[PDB]
């Protein structure tokens, strides 16, 4: 009984080219306590990353990124070698952890493994400038310039009050004399170093300011961004992330006036669905898949450079959850990022959608890829409407697709993309073909699924 929608592709109508490292994830810098973690020796964790995309970005960072003290005397201890350091749940004061040389080694290694370059952190909140330094120049001297993308100089600094690392005063201009030290003790260290910021959501008393102070002093603007509001709003439930979000296309559209302003481009250095750490129930089920999927394109589509879906140890939001010890797992969320990633890259094209007020939530996108076939991601975010595309503006004669599929929009397993579950290590294959039936090509879409078309 599906809604009958159309879908009009117009190769004409140009949008933005989505850079090859687009796809990334975040992590808290805690985890760096570890040196099995971010090593050439977690191979698991490595096919993880390569199957999101053979280019992306690792960043480092979040709350955790006050807490964490980078010692050149220092070595590992027994405890750091088996710490699972998830997102921070914001509550109180992570626990005081070390940065040794050992573990920025095996950092490079596992960078040359994955192939994705790096977004780093450093201790502004409760660190020194010169220690901040120290920690630049290692990192500079073992990376090296060309997988090292940027600095960061403290997470979130606007909520440093909250989390009790300022006091209530600490406002912008505290916080630019406090950027300007640490960015000139770096660069005494570190000529070449490049930085970004402000590592925070969009906001007016903290984002703008930062752009117009420091624009030749970084190389992009670093913007987060949860769907869950403030802790008043409407709490959070699978219905409501299937929903749009204003607060997201204004800060959008304030970063796109950012970049029109000062020339600096734009990346989500930090994203999940829900924040202390995701919401049981909501962010580690199948509707995240959908969220983070259509999310990706949707800021594509927008003109971001990038994105960083936060995550770590077994928290709620991960896209990947596990340790060296017991092993990896993709969550649902990883789907999504994998549909992108099978799509790949290339030029956005129009895609809009008719007859579709009964089916709102569906989203469509479609490229033309770097090896010149067409492909449409689309999101059933619908919970309750099956949906019937008819396609025009495409000209093939064989259409593919891959569906990403759960049983039920809460799930918590049961995922699937192109008919397979990803395997240990990242391993994915589609076990499924399916043509589309096709002038126009029909495809059906049950309620909370998504799909991907390739046209030869
Ligand atoms: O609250 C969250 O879930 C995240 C918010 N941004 C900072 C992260 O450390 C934290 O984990």
């Amino acid at each position: 009984s599906p809604v009958r929608v159309g879908l009009s592709v117009d190769a004409s109508a140009l949008g933005h080219t989505i850079p090859p490292d687009y796809t990334g994830l975040s992590y808290e810098q805690a985890q760096m306590a570890n040196p099995n973690y971010f090593s050439g020796a977690n191979t698991q964790l490595a096919g993880f990353l390569r199957t999101l995309g053979r280019q992306g970005v690792l960043r480092i960072g979040g709350n955790t990124s006050e807490y964490t003290f980078w010692n050149r005397h220092a070595k590992p201890t027994a405890a750091d070698e088996h710490l699972a350091a998830g997102p921070d749940k914001g509550h109180h004061a992570a626990a005081r952890e070390v940065i040794t040389p050992e573990a920025v080694n095996n950092l490079s290694e596992f960078l040359d493994k994955t192939g994705w370059k790096l977004i780093y952190g450093l201790n502004l909140g409760k660190g020194t400038p010169e220690n901040a330094a120290d920690e630049a120049a290692y990192v500079m001297e073992t990376i090296g310039a060309d997988r090292l993308l940027a600095f960061q100089l403290g997470n979130e600094p606007d909520l440093f009050y909250r989390n009790g690392i300022r006091p209530a005063s600490y406002d912008f201009a505290a916080y630019a004399g406090d950027w300007q030290r640490f960015f000139t003790a770096i660069r005494k260290r570190v000529p070449n170093a490049p930085f970004a910021g402000p590592d925070t959501a969009y906001n007016t008393k903290w984002l703008v300011p930062f752009a117009d102070k420091f624009k030749h002093d970084v190389k992009f603007i670093s913007s987060h961004y949860y769907a869950e509001g403030p802790p008043t709003d409407p709490s959070m439930t699978i219905e409501r992330l299937m929903k749009p979000n204003p607060r997201l296309l204004g800060e959008t559209a304030g970063l796109k006036q950012v970049e029109a302003d000062t020339g600096l481009p734009f990346r989500l250095t930090e994203t999940n669905s829900c924040y202390q750490g995701g919401k049981q129930g909501v962010s580690d089920t199948f509707a995240a898949a959908l969220w983070a999927g259509d999310l990706m394109y949707q800021q594509a589509a927008a003109g971001s450079t990038g994105i960083n879906f936060h995550g770590g140890g077994y928290g709620w939001y991960t896209p990947v959850a596990g340790t060296p010890e017991d092993g990896f797992i993709a969550r649902p969320e990883y789907y999504g990022m994998l549909l992108f990633a099978q799509a790949g890259a290339g030029q956005l094209l129009g895609a809009k959608l008719t007859d579709n007020s009964a089916a709102p939530l569906l989203t469509a996108y479609a490229l033309r890829g770097t090896d010149g076939r067409t492909r449409i991601a689309l999101f059933n975010k619908n919970l309750d409407a099956d949906v019937e595309v008819a396609i025009s503006g495409v000209a093939s004669p064989s259409g593919t697709v891959l569906r990403l599929e759960a049983p039920r929009a809460d799930d918590t397993t049961d995922v699937t993309f192109g008919g397979a579950p990803v395997g240990a290590s990242g391993s994915w294959s589609p076990l499924v073909q399916e043509y589309v039936p096709g002038g126009q090509f029909v495809l059906h879409m049950r309620k909370a699924s998504g799909a991907l078309l390739e046209f030869a």
